[PDB]
């Protein structure tokens, strides 16, 4: 139908847009801490208190996979990166300092993103 293209030129360009959010958050981590999954050959016990891992290439491959149906989506996979991390390290670590910072950073991106999503529709 028509109506059903339409919807996919919706989705593509909602693609588009969190493409770019995306490669404006990732920059916000230069240290590269979030950017592959926590190795669960070096952190064994990583799953026994994590329940649901997330970091930038994971979202990268949802993304280009066009697995998010809207902003809201996004944003939890987002949360789930920062929200991890300050559980499972200390306050006085690199890691949980480093996600602070890409909270704190990316909240600016995010309020932009979300105006221009309402926006443009
Ligand atoms: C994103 C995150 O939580 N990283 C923690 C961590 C993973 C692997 C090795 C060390 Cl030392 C630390």
């Amino acid at each position: 139908s028509m109506e059903q293209v339409a919807m996919e030129l919706r989705l593509t360009e909602l693609t588009r847009l969190l493409r770019s959010v995306l490669d404006q958050l990732q920059d916000k981590d230069p240290a590269r801490i979030f950017a592959q999954p926590v190795s669960l050959k070096e952190v064994p016990d990583y799953l026994d208190h994590i329940k649901h891992p997330m970091d930038f290439a994971t979202m990268r491959k949802r993304l280009e996979a066009q697995g998010y149906k809207n902003l809201h989506e996004f944003e939890e996979d987002f949360d789930l990166i920062i929200d991890n991390c300050m559980k499972y390290n200390a306050r006085d670590t690199v890691f949980y300092r480093a996600a602070v910072r890409l909270r704190d950073q990316g909240g600016v991106v995010l309020r932009q993103a979300r105006r221009e999503v309402d926006s443009i529709g």
